[PDB]
């Protein structure tokens, strides 16, 4: 119905808005962009499925996300993306770890704040029913 395709609306607008809070944050801009295949060609072997924070917008508008709790699956992995591609212990890595889990906490953080739960249930209830 037109009032579910509205709610689908309202759903891409709000992750629209968290999307683009995390993407300005200056801590989270290796997440912004793909990982350049110059700068280091191992990448997109060890890592099966990249995801940032541009291809997080695109998918918004390709009408990928349905629910929240999908939106957070992309989120989540991103954050175990760059845990597994920066295990170690020098401080470079530490530095993208503790940032990776900065950046989840941090949607998770607004999402808990600002998400009515209805509104998630809602459009659970309507993707289930689809
Ligand atoms: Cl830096």
């Amino acid at each position: 119905s037109m009032q579910e395709e509205d709610t689908f609306r309202e759903l891409r607008i709000f992750l629209r808005n968290v999307t683009h809070r995390l993407a300005i944050d200056k801590r989270f801009r290796v997440f912004t962009k793909p990982v350049d295949p110059d700068e280091v060609p191992d990448y997109v072997t060890v890592i099966k499925q990249p995801m940032d924070l541009s291809s997080v917008i695109s998918k918004i508008d390709l009408h990928k996300y349905l629910t929240v709790k999908d939106y957070l699956r992309d989120i989540d992995l991103i954050c175990s993306n760059a845990l597994e591609a920066a295990p170690d212990r020098d401080p470079g890595d530490r530095l993208i770890r503790h940032r990776a889990c900065a950046l989840r906490d941090t949607a998770y953080a607004i999402i808990k704040e600002e998400l009515d739960e209805d509104f998630e249930q809602l459009c659970e209830e309507i993707q289930e029913s689809r």
